[PDB]
């Protein structure tokens, strides 16, 4: 009997992958968001995918700007 085979590349070369396009940030620079590491052009929102480097807001794990996170959890009632 003759049985038996493994083998696999190990993808621990420069970790940290960007959260937003899934490459190794070495060459280039990262941007710290949510506990992760998202690139310089990379980081926007959600809904209207701003770039977001002033000011923004972070919800259910999700970068938001202050346009739509204002129109999603920001307006409610008519007088909202
Ligand atoms: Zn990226
Ligand atoms: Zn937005």
């Amino acid at each position: 009997g003759s049985s038996g085979s493994s083998g696999k590349p190990i993808k621990i070369r420069g970790p940290s992958h960007c959260a937003g396009c899934k490459e190794e940030i070495k060459h280039g620079q990262s941007l710290l968001a949510l506990d992760k590491q998202w690139h310089v052009s990379c980081f926007k929102c959600q809904t209207c995918s701003v770039i977001l480097t002033g000011e923004y807001i972070s919800k259910d794990g999700v970068p938001y700007c202050e346009s739509d996170y204002h129109a999603q959890f920001g307006s409610g009632p008519s007088s909202g």
